[PDB]
């Protein structure tokens, strides 16, 4: 019979004065909705869905929403689910009502057109234009052959000097569509483009730089988002010069002086001029004549004038190309030409460009393109093109031509380092593991978040304006925070902000740390085209600078889950900061510090220097635990959804590469047609996040994630030391998993490391607990719960169960929340004790640590920075999951904990 | 018998921390001192830049050396008669010894500074050299590049000729040459340069001023413009080798060539500190062991790199060595361009560029530092920028000869022509500073240099002194208001400053070339200055705006004031003149580009504009020499014609034929140019003198005297009679609302006073016609002259009025003056007089504007403040009526 509940939804932040439709997902509790038999209804105070992930017995999960761009916009909105015997014994008589917009598509052999009601843009299937042309709904075209344009050169002078004796090769390039996707849905329509950059101008060189682009065009909306993905093919010769997207507006029949460009400012500045300029002349053609053009309306015809200017608009100049480039993260250029052959005039300029701009005109219409976060992934730039003539070309630069060349190539030579034990000796000066040819970037990618906005005439500067805030503050619908944690649909591992006065200050603690991470962002000016959205390992407190040009200790690539600290943030508090920084982290961490193709793809790579410079190149960085929340959470971002589906191909990079190679003390090696090893933590945790999230979604390789999972699950449970042992050998045909190269036959082995635990194990492993419910292999939640308790029980303790004491443990602060989890799982008050002494005592930030930030200025540094140097981002990052799920698990025993002292 | 006087010599602003040595200067009164006679004391190195007519001391200079010890203020003590640095000569290259520095000057080669020595006699660097990168196309757009390669050429400064001013306190040493090139396709030698070196005794810095004068075709696109030093390094431990940047707003940027601080291990909190202080560090022994092996394991850094590409925004970046990526390194916004290269024990130098980060786009490069022989770079423009482009910014729009060109001005205020939208001979001159260090020095040190370069102090006279002396003209006064009407005019002076100040930072007008212009009118639809239209974007001191902010300083002291009225100074006498060619010692009207418009005239060129900065600097020797330049610029009339177009006439200018002079928009900029060579004494002095009297008497022997519009000019008698348009001198009337505007009042006063009882009979009267009948009734202009004018721009022309009502004492010419001034036409005193802040999607970022107000108006206003407060401000009181 009937079963129906309601799960609210609400704006990040404030409520929007404009959005362009979105998406949003909801949780739904385990077993009370079956897929395919559940309708879903739109409340907004007064709905369009699928399904993104499925429970074990087939329910739904998670769902993803869609809604049409509105003038109308609501403070909340709110789904109620309905049950199919719901309406199947109903005698009520519901109005059946039409959409007020709705998308049409059609399809072609030559094409594919999508129609919103305010816009239609036609997608090529072949060639070297992207999009066709894109009409309002008057049927007129406002812009035209939206191009993926490349340039890249074959070498780099050694320096400024050296260009008059080194000679550079330049080659231009089109973006190649080779396949077209569709999804339709009346609110929301999918336009999927795969393909390559391909040669147009200079030097024959391969095809190469994968994209993928996704177009989303929603019911209503003049505005398509535009997810820009490519993928890094080249090699030492290869240097990227500019990247971007282009398009054709049709200016021919608009006079000069009805031709409009403006360019996005600061602030909500916007700049607003005319192809041929009316207002600030010697002669004045009439107050209402200049107030027009400065507002980009059409002016009155040339007889209403005063003659003295009608009759010289032939020697009034004609500015066909306009520049802005951002090239720094603090200063941009602007400047005008009137044509190629004459010098550019300078135009007054400023700090940072919010990126967009637009060329049309009050009656031909036209276009306006940009990027979000346009700045803060400087390089870039916003061209126009030849507006004083029948074609206009409007430019988004994603990298900007103006700029040195993206160099991707290693950062050092090696330092004369010959085979691991030279390599090992360098980690322990420097933090880095490195390794001939494993300094590569072949195979990390990069998201660019895009937005087009059609137009019918010249719009207001105040609509120019507040489409640009929208594009750099794009309106998100989330879930409630207390309705996700009871949902159960993204772990039981956080729980919301308690009495005692000991959890208020942690609370504090964790707005301390979240402050001062975001504000370092600004200050030590972590942005640009590769690297926002990233921060660093650890602090130098002699200089004053995050160790930026010390081997491990720079960029921090995910290293001790800051990514599970942030989004668990998030989860708790519904702060809009907070997932927006997790935002730019994920997008960051995903893409650029993982391999995507070659033969490690699904491997990313540790903390170092550059994003790819370190030669551990390891499962538990790509690790696709850290991408689940922000996956669902979001109604299945098809990117994530790719890059998750990517990772199930991990597995075979353990025949190409062990992570062990230099430090193995065994005789093992991979060889071909042949048991793999891998990690029981770092590694494997990596592994089964990935395989949960396959089976969760039901997508292709769904069964097959299901059988690795839970073979590997009962292979751990079947060795006689579980996780303990030290970490075993995997059998790529029969998806088995057997002990490791020094103990066949299961006799016992113990490998224990710091590092195990804290890379997603426990947030994997309660999840996949949870998941396989009564179909679990026997033994295993023992086996977890051994590594929970003998991690930091007595050394005798550990010695009388396996054999020795475990002498190399550390991060107990880190670790204090396996101590919880055991805690709840046995309902032992004790060892939740253990679990808060170790989180007070113990190591990583203890609680007189001194708490704040000092102020460092004058000639100490480059610029005023504030500085922590009492903490590095591994401490934060695992104290801040410490606090949360001790938390969760054993806040009940916190002020016991307290009141014994 | 002894005649004996005191004047005392003040800071700008504050007492400074630190100073290099100084040169200032001192006014004296009229026939009170004679030249190698008079001794003088401080509480000291002389000379005389300036005299009177009986050759009297007019305007002397004065020179100290660095001293820990400074004073508030300093007092030179003149009596009348009746009352240490060493240079060395090799056959080969000659040394410049301040006592903390020496310094080798080579006299020809590629290399003008082969190198600098420390008092212990260390080469801290060595190789000085001029640096220069061009290229010959540039594309289209960036797609362009694969179907358009272009040909780089580098290029460095041959030396000719050496001089040597030396001195006790101060020696400047001077290098002329041009840029011949090296690697790059074959490229004849061009950008004539001249650099001064100033050393004093006691001091390790050196101020640099690097002048240039561009001369190239089309196909010369500059991609790069420097100084270079190698800085040795050879002795020197890795970490020991120490680079600083100086950052925003006292920073530095503080690393080391092998850094051992934020390592896995740490060698030892002292060591970690010395490195970090720029010391030499401890024997290695003495270090944690787990560091001191694995040394090798760190890298080295040799190369860094910062580039300051706009106003607001630098890049910063490392490099181990060419051939691997760079290393991005935090940055900010407006980086004060200084550089350090250099060791513990090794010693090194730090140069920069005064004003750096507004005069974009700049860079400082180091380069192997982990080499034998390091490379420290300051760029006066920027490889990492696009080429210079000083091509014209239009191809003329199918205009064709003069009755369209005028066509044209009528709308967009320009008047073009075909060749003469060409920067072929303007120049730029750079203020660098060099310091050589024993050893690193603490970033204290760098930071107080750095705060040095980019406000470097001065020493100047009283105001109550300098007008005493009255030997920089009497048409102006000290503030100290009496009424509440003239304090009101204070406090609009004080807006207009504001304002202007304020719209350098509003609008970034900033660069290379531009920094130190400000622009001409308004398009308040916009809320822009009108920067894309014609002769209303850049002023090139049009109506005489400097003339108003170097008054406006005379009177104040105010530092904010003289450093506004010196930027203009160093860009409107330098990229708004011409400097070699036949258009040498003309300057170009107000236009989109410094050097677009056709209109090449004498009024912009105008020396009155340098003469205030040129005696109160203490003799600037580049301003001294572009005053030298403009004694040729009667030979342009000649060779140019400035009514070529307005001409239904027939006339065309040859050589040593005559020419008609407009008797202010032309000659007051002639006679301005030969008073300043007279009262400097240069070398061309007799002719100067006799240029000007000649045509003095010519003027006051015209039947109608300035009131006939002009004159005719013999180059070959150097004399003027009366214009073609009246032969034999019956009489003429003509009169425009230019003449006045642009320095001739100034001229006048200043050439009267400076002649005395010399003065040819009835000058002084011909001009005082001018100042009474400009706006006289008609009644009155008929009643003498027979023909009643046509009077244009009463308020600018008020102080005329002003200076007639002064020497005449006529109290009804005060009144009208002030009745012309505040009621008729300029800034009236009901105006706005207030600023409109603007923001939101209106502009693109927020200003403050006066769409009231044009740059014209201001500067007129101003001069006529000044004026009618100094010559009838008794009269003011009563004009309250
Ligand atoms: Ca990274
Ligand atoms: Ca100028």
């Amino acid at each position: 019979n009937c079963t129906s509940s309601s799960a609210t939804v609400h704006w990040l932040g404030d409520k929007p004065t404009y959005h362009a439709g979105v998406t949003f997902g909801l949780p739904w509790p385990q077993g009370k909705y079956r897929p395919q038999e559940t309708s879903f209804s739109l409340t907004g105070d007064t709905l369009q869905s699928w399904a993104t992930g499925y429970w074990a017995d087939g329910s739904l999960k998670w769902t993803a929403h869609a809604i049409a761009e509105s003038n109308q916009i609501y403070d909340q909105y709110t789904v109620t689910a309905s049950s199919l015997g719901c309406v199947k014994s109903s005698s009520s008589s519901s109005e059946s009502s039409a959409p007020n917009s709705s998308i049409v598509v059609t399809d072609n052999s030559d094409a594919l057109t999508v129609n919103t009601g305010e816009v239609a843009v036609s997608f090529p299937k072949g060639g070297n234009v992207i999009i066709g042309d894109i009409k309002t709904k008057s049927g007129k075209v406002i812009g035209a052959n939206g191009r993926l344009v490349l340039q890249s050169q074959d070498s780099v002078p050694d320096n400024f000097d050296n260009r008059a004796n080194s000679p550079i090769q330049y080659s231009n390039f089109d973006g190649n569509i080779n396949e077209v996707f569709v999804n339709q849905t009346s609110a929301r329509t999918l336009v999927t483009v795969r393909g390559n950059h391909t040669v147009t101008d200079g030097t024959d060189h391969d095809p190469w730089l994968p994209f993928v682009v996704r177009f989303y065009l929603y019911a209503n909306s003049a505005t398509i988002k535009v997810m820009h993905s490519i993928v890094f093919d080249g090699d030492e010769n290869d240097f990227i010069t500019g990247l971007g997207i282009r398009f054709d507006v049709p200016l021919k029949g608009e006079e000069y002086y009805d031709r409009h460009i403006r360019f996005a400012g600061v602030d909500g500045g916007i700049f607003n001029e005319a192809v041929q300029g009316i207002t600030g002349l010697r002669r004045d053609p009439g107050e209402e004549i200049r107030a027009a053009q400065f507002a980009g309306q059409k002016l009155a015809d040339t007889e209403t004038w005063e003659p003295r200017v009608s009759t010289r608009l032939k020697w009034i100049p004609t500015w066909a190309d306009y520049g802005l480039t951002q090239l720094t993260a603090d200063g941009f250029g602007l400047k005008k030409r009137t044509k190629a052959g004459q010098s550019w005039v300078n135009i007054p300029s400023g700090t940072r460009a919010e990126g967009l701009a637009y060329l049309g005109g009050a009656t031909q219409g036209g276009l306006a393109v940009g990027l979000r976060d346009f700045w803060k992934r400087y390089p870039v730039g916003l061209d126009i093109s030849n507006a004083a003539s029948d074609t206009g070309e409007l430019t988004l630069w994603l990298y900007s031509p103006a700029a040195e060349p993206l160099d991707l190539r290693p950062f050092h030579d090696g330092l004369g380092q010959d085979g691991y034990e030279d390599q090992l000796d360098a980690l322990e000066i420097t933090y880095e593991d490195w390794e001939p040819g494993f300094d590569t970037p072949y195979g990390i990618a990069r998201t660019s978040e895009v937005y087009l906005f059609a137009f019918d005439q010249t719009p207001t500067s105040d609509k120019l304006a507040s489409l640009t805030a929208y594009m750099n503050d794009p309106p998100v619908l989330v879930a409630e925070p207390k309705y996700i944690h009871e949902t159960q649909a993204l772990g039981e591992y956080w729980a919301l902000p308690s009495a005692s006065p000991a959890a208020a200050t942690l609370e504090d603690r964790l707005q301390f740390i979240f402050d001062f991470y975001k504000g370092q962002i600004e200050q030590r000016r972590w942005y640009g085209f590769l690297d926002y959205g990233d921060f660093m390992h650890t602090y130098d407190p002699d200089r004053h600078t995050w160790r930026y040009d010390v081997g491990g200790y720079a960029w921090d690539n995910s290293e001790l889950s800051p990514d599970l600290f942030f989004w668990l943030y998030f989860l708790r508090t519904g702060s809009k900061d907070a997932y927006r920084f997790a935002e730019a982290l994920t997008r960051h961490t995903g893409e650029v510090d993982v391999y995507h193709i070659g033969d490690w793809k699904g491997l990313g790579t540790r903390h170092g220097v550059q994003h790819w410079s370190d030669s551990a190149k390891q499962a538990r960085i790509s690790q696709p635990q850290y991408r689940k929340y922000f996956f669902y959470l979001s109604g299945g971002d098809e990117r994530v959804g790719e890059l998750l589906e990517e990772l199930l191909d991990t597995d075979k990079t353990y025949g190409e590469l062990d992570p062990q190679r230099k430090v193995r003390t065994d005789g093992w090696e991979p060889s071909p047609n042949s048991t793999v090893s891998f990690g029981l933590g770092t590694d494997w945790s990596g592994l089964a996040a990935g395989w949960l999230i396959e089976w969760e979604r039901r997508g292709p390789r769904w069964e097959e994630a299901k059988t690795k999972l839970t073979n590997t699950i009962a292979g751990i449970a079947n060795l006689t030391n579980g996780f303990v042992t030290g970490s075993g050998l995997y059998d790529p045909v029969t998806w088995t998993l057997g002990p490791p190269p020094s103990d066949p036959g299961n006799r016992g082995n113990v490998s224990i490391s710091h590092l195990n635990a804290v890379f997603g194990l426990p947030e994997v492993v309660s999840e996949a607990i949870a998941y396989l419910a009564d179909d679990i292999p026997k033994g295993f939640k023992q086996a977890w719960l051994d590594y929970c308790y003998y991690y930091h029980a007595s050394a005798s303790e550990q010695k009388d169960r396996y054999g020795v004491s475990f002498s190399k443990i550390s991060l107990l602060q880190a670790h204090s929340r396996l101590a919880a989890y055991a805690a709840y799982e046995t309902k032992n008050k004790t060892l939740a004790l253990r679990a808060w002494k170790d989180f007070y005592a113990s190591d990583g930030l203890l609680p007189d640590a001194p708490w704040n930030i000092t102020h460092v200025d004058g000639s100490d540094v480059l610029v005023p920075v504030d500085e922590a140097a009492w903490l590095a981002t591994n401490d934060i990052a695992q104290y801040g999951l410490a606090v949360i799920q001790n938390l969760a698990y054993v806040s009940d025993s916190l002020d016991d904990y307290q009141s014994l002292e």
